[PDB]
Order: C-alpha cells, then structure tokens, then sequence
C-alpha cells in the first residue's frame, strides 16, 4: 500500500540535496 511513501520519498530527495553542493554553478 502507498501509505507511508514519504518514508523513502525523503531519503531519495535528501541525496540530491547533497550532490547539489558539489561545485558552484
């Protein structure tokens, strides 16, 4: 069931936030 999707939806979203720091542009 697609109930607690945010449980992983945040984890996968937290990754980008990291790489997003790589370099400056």
């Amino acid at each position: 069931n697609w109930f607690d999707i945010t449980n992983w939806l945040w984890y996968i979203k937290l990754f980008i936030m990291i790489v997003g720091k790589k370099k400056k542009k």
